[PDB]
């Protein structure tokens, strides 16, 4: 009964001119201080992000799971790797090399280290083909971004890339990215604030409201982030849309709050309140693990926020390990 | 007693009297010969249809009898905001509508109580016009925390809160529909996304910025539809201020501390999420809204409140003191 954390994050060794092969200008890569203990994505000639060790050195990482009491993790590519407004072709090998530096990251000692792949979600054949492949060479399943500009997971696209995984067998995390805002939330990290849990709560509503989960095989496992942002809370605002306006109701068959039986959840929400109601919403088996790692928004006491609420110690257990040993797979 | 703090109106202008200001941008008002409906008209297009308690205090009052609601706070529809208009033409504008209110109001000014519009394009423009409406007899304004074309929260918005704050005006912040641009277009996920994500940003953008600290605590403000995400997210936010010193840069005390500065309504649906909206803003400062007559307002004006597991001075105080305190209404 250990704990296993469903949502960390990782950085390859790339290069400059390795990145510049790709795209000199949109390609991110990683610049290493010459003690080792620092660094920064960069893209092209620009700093992006600065960044430390335990996103990129695995032998590191473990030091940190350890102090922290985390036996197994699952990591998955910084959201800036994506590449979905690149050219498919270009994208795919991209998915490919860096679902390669995954697998180079976990086998470094592959019992404590789980990898999720990423895929060229613009292009759904090549989509597909990169899911796939990847699942067999290692990868516990798949990380996408929750939408792909004016595409939300209720686009066919989008739709059938989740119905091919659940097809396949194959989990899904699905990550907020490319925050809406524009230029409204510049200062104090409003976007990871406001436009995060949005962007979130608009995937869960958008398979939801579309009907997408009366077409999507039951099978399918799919997990969002950050708590399903601010969906839980805001979930009474959705029923009472569909019970008393048609234009809401369209698509959607039963009413909203029954579908939270076809995915999961982190626990990722930082206030033993709405933790309580999170799980309330989505019952004990529902809502796994997640810390952020290595980011500095994330819980630096990664189980802690579980650990001490007042809950059931069965309930403890599922969240912490037995959700995602399930979910995942792992043994 | 029963107040609902939180609600709407539309004025009976003509498309004559909208075509002086603007025949094509001012809306006016359709009625059918059986005046049971009707629809608020842009130009000569159809902008919503609307059902008659829209206007019509008359008809308003006897809902109010079935409602078990004793008082009424109503407001301007955000269709005639116009927060984009030429700053004059919008304070002429926003002139009117005031009398509308105050006509509208004239009906049964003891069930009956307006909040007034403001020209916010034009900080002048809007304080007088905000000085002069609540002198008129308005219990206040309601503003949005947009222009259509504005950016949410600068020193402008803060003078003019500072304003208010001294010469005791009373707020209720509305949110906007235009956050997610060409995304969002089916289902009302702007009612259900957009609109609580902009609340939450008007929130936070004052506890941020630091305004809060600059901005006399006589300050009266009240955030519509349970202050959005904000209650459930604040956990995210406390974590934020504690591991990024940006978030820190402006910000003396940890964001949570700030609630006792402002208000929320109490729409947010849902028994558990009363529960944790109270929590968090503490039962002194959850006022009764209903969003009425709106589809999406609550159609048992009180119900979520008065069948809870809150205690019963809980109640009182969101049913009734609140409100009284917060508009000073007796
Ligand atoms: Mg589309
Ligand atoms: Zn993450
Ligand atoms: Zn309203």
């Amino acid at each position: 009964k250990p704990r296993i954390d469903m949502h960390s994050h990782f950085f390859p060794r790339i290069s400059e001119q390795e990145a510049a092969k790709f795209d000199a200008n949109h390609a991110p890569w990683l610049q290493v201080s010459a003690k080792g203990d620092t660094g920064s994505i960069m893209m092209g000639k620009n700093n992006f992000r600065p960044v430390y060790q335990a996103l990129w050195d695995p032998a590191f990482r473990i030091e940190e799971m350890d102090a922290q009491g985390v036996d197994v993790q699952v990591t998955c590519a910084t959201p800036v790797m994506f590449g979905y407004t690149w050219e498919a072709n270009k994208a795919a090998q991209w998915a490919e090399r860096m679902n390669d530096f995954a697998l180079e990251f976990a086998a470094h000692n592959p019992q404590r280290i789980k990898v999720l792949a990423q895929v060229p979600l613009q292009d759904l054949d090549l989509a597909c083909k990169e899911a796939s492949r990847a699942v067999a060479a290692g990868h516990l399943g798949i990380q996408i971004g929750n939408h792909l500009g004016d595409k939300d997971l209720d686009d066919a696209t989008l739709e059938a890339f989740l119905t091919h995984c659940a097809n396949e067998d194959i989990p899904i995390l699905v990550h907020p990215w490319d925050m809406m805002g524009g230029q409204r939330m510049k200062k104090w990290m409003l976007p990871w604030l406001v436009a995060m849990p949005a962007e979130t709560q608009l995937a869960i509503l958008s398979l939801i409201l579309s009907g997408a989960f009366e077409r999507i095989p039951k099978s399918l496992k799919i997990c969002f982030g950050g708590g399903g942002g601010s969906f839980a809370f805001l979930l009474g605002r959705v029923d009472n849309a569909w019970r008393h306006r048609d234009i809401v109701r369209e698509d959607c068959p039963r009413p909203p709050s029954e579908y939270v039986d076809r995915f999961f959840v982190d626990s990722a929400v930082f206030n033993p309140g709405a933790l309580e109601l999170l799980v309330s919403v989505m019952g004990e088996d529902r809502v796994m693990l997640g810390s952020d790692y290595p980011f500095p928004l994330g819980e630096q006491k990664i189980g802690g926020l579980v650990l001490s609420s007042n809950l059931g110690e069965s309930a403890k257990d599922k969240i912490i390990s037995g959700n995602a040993s399930k979910f995942f797979n792992i043994n």
